[PDB]
C-alpha cells in the first residue's frame, strides 16, 4: 500500500522496504561543483531507432510506456555501462506546481518532471533476473522544466484521457522515444537504486545535464491523471516524486569537461 501521501509516502517506505536506509539509494542532489569529469567514461550510445513501443499503463503510481525487449531493439551502451540494456519502459515523475517534480535536483534545483528510460542488462537474461544484480539496470534520467511545448510528448499526452485511472491500459504502439531526448547528451552518473518500492539498488544512474522544454498545457495534462481506481474518490496524480537521499560513500562523475 505504498504511495506518495502523508500517510504511506517515502518517509513510511522503510517499515516495509528496509532498503530506503541503505547505501545506495536514489535519488541525489547532484552538486555540480563536487561532481568530477572522469575521462574513463567511454562515449555514451543511445541506439533508439528500432524501438517498438507497445502499450501504456497507469499503474497508480504513474503511467509506464512499455516496450517490446524480445530483442536488442532500443538500447544503452557506453558511458559508465560495460554490455548492452535493454529498453524496458519509460515513465515520468512531476509535481502539483511547475516548482517541483524532479526527483534528481541540481544544485538542491527541483525541476518540473523527470523521465526515467529504463533498461536492463542482457547479460541477465530478463528484467527480473537484472534487478538482483548491482549493475542489472541503467536509468537514463531527463529533466522537464516548462517553456514551449515538446513535439514529440504530445502523443503521450494525447492519450492519458484514456488511461485516467489505475490499472487502465491503451495500445501505444509505433512511439519513437528518440522525441523526447535534447540536443546535448553530456551527464551524470552514479550507482543507485529504483526511486520507488521496492528500492532495489541495482541502477546504474545516467542523468542527462540538458532539460527538455515541455509546455504548461503538456504537464498539465499529467496532473489529470489519477492515482485511484475507476469508481473510487478521485486523487490527482501529483507530486509522484521521492526526494532526495543520503550519498553515503559515493561520487557523482560528469562526462563533460
Ligand atoms: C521490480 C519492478 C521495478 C519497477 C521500477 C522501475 C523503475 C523505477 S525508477 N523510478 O526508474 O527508479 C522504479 C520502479
Ligand atoms: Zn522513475
Amino acid at each position: 500500500h505504498w504511495g506518495y501521501g502523508k500517510h504511506n509516502g517515502p518517509e513510511h517506505w522503510h517499515k516495509d522496504f528496509p532498503i530506503a536506509k541503505g547505501e545506495r539509494q536514489s535519488p541525489v542532489d547532484i552538486d555540480t561543483h563536487t561532481a568530477k569529469y572522469d575521462p574513463s567514461l567511454k562515449p555514451l550510445s543511445v541506439s533508439y531507432d528500432q524501438a517498438t513501443s507497445l502499450r501504456i499503463l497507469n499503474n497508480g503510481h504513474a503511467f509506464n510506456v512499455e516496450f517490446d525487449d524480445s530483442q536488442d531493439k532500443a538500447v544503452l551502451k557506453g558511458g559508465p555501462l560495460d554490455g548492452t540494456y535493454r529498453l524496458i519502459q519509460f515513465h515520468f515523475h512531476w509535481g502539483s506546481l511547475d516548482g517541483q517534480g524532479s526527483e534528481h535536483t541540481v544544485d538542491k534545483k527541483k525541476y518540473a518532471a523527470e523521465l526515467h528510460l529504463v533498461h536492463w542488462n542482457t547479460k541477465y537474461g530478463d528484467f527480473g533476473k537484472a534487478v538482483q544484480q548491482p549493475d542489472g539496470l541503467a536509468v537514463l534520467g531527463i529533466f522537464l522544466k516548462v517553456g514551449s511545448a515538446k513535439p514529440g510528448l504530445q502523443k503521450v499526452v494525447d492519450v492519458l484521457d484514456s488511461i485516467k485511472t489505475k490499472g487502465k491500459s491503451a495500445d501505444f504502439t509505433n512511439f519513437d522515444p528518440r522525441g523526447l531526448l535534447p540536443e546535448s547528451l553530456d551527464y551524470w552518473t552514479y550507482p543507485g537504486s529504483l526511486t520507488t518500492p521496492p528500492l532495489l539498488e541495482c541502477v546504474t544512474w545516467i542523468v542527462l545535464k540538458e532539460p527538455i522544454s515541455v509546455s504548461s498545457e503538456q504537464v498539465l495534462k499529467f496532473r489529470k491523471l489519477n492515482f485511484n481506481g475507476e469508481g473510487e474518490p478521485e486523487e490527482l496524480m501529483v507530486d509522484n516524486w521521492r526526494p532526495a537521499q543520503p550519498l553515503k560513500n559515493r561520487q557523482i562523475k560528469a562526462s563533460f569537461k
